[PDB]
């Protein structure tokens, strides 16, 4: 095993409105692999600062959330610094822009309805809903406790931008949100919980 780190996702502007959630995603690997840094301005990003999260995933992925997102502080650049013992280390950036009041690009992206949160019994599907509209038109994907559902999952569907869940196992509990992604904008609509009851 030797290689220096390479960043294989690198992270993406984001326009996110005040008070909204925003996240940055970046991904990397090497011999031996790579830990990931977030940086804010150039300064590593607090252990304490409450509204910064910063998730590690496999696969290499790192993932810093901002919620909720503040008009003056948040508006920065984030950088993602990747470092292994090999050579440089390699680090990538990306702004975020805050929308204020209405006064959002055109087609930002708007969550008409959002879900609910629901109980469902063992074995009975369930629906989840998000509505959206943008231009472009958003592409809709859904979060549960902050990560990404895995849409490789069987169970697990799109209807009309609706998430469906068959077979509810007590695993698919959790807090789901939906995001509509646009050119112009990102926006995440209200957390709410899916419990799953028995018998």
């Amino acid at each position: 095993a030797a290689h220096p780190p390479e960043i294989i996702r690198k992270p993406q502007n984001q326009g996110v409105r005040v008070g909204g959630v925003a996240s940055f995603y970046c991904a990397a690997r090497g011999d031996p692999p790579p830990s990931i840094v977030w940086r804010k301005n150039g300064k590593k990003v607090s252990g304490t600062q409450s509204r910064y999260t910063v998730l590690e995933q496999p696969g290499g992925i790192s993932i810093l959330r901002i919620e909720p997102v503040r008009a003056g502080r948040d508006d920065a650049p984030y950088e993602c610094v990747a470092e292994n013992g090999v050579g440089d280390a390699v680090s990538a950036d990306a702004t975020l822009t805050i929308y204020e009041g209405d006064k959002t690009p055109a087609g930002f992206p708007v969550i008409t309805q959002g879900p609910g949160t629901r109980v469902i019994e063992v074995g009975h599907t369930v629906l989840m809903t998000c509505k959206a509209i943008g231009n472009p038109t958003p592409n809709i994907y859904w979060i549960k406790n902050q990560t990404k559902v895995d849409m490789s999952n069987p169970r697990y569907s799109l209807k009309d931008g609706f998430l469906q869940i068959e077979n509810s196992r007590e695993e698919d509990q959790g807090k789901y949100e939906c995001v509509a992604e646009n050119s112009m904008g990102t926006e995440h609509s209200k957390a709410t919980n899916l419990y799953v009851k028995v018998r």
